[PDB]
């Protein structure tokens, strides 16, 4: 949802 | 939703 | 939605 | 929807 790189 | 790369 | 690259 | 290259 908020940041990472792949979903979230 | 906001940030990352792909999707989200 | 916000930002990243592909999506979101 | 708002920045990112492709979609959102």
């Amino acid at each position: 949802v908020v940041g990472g790189v792949v979903g979230g």
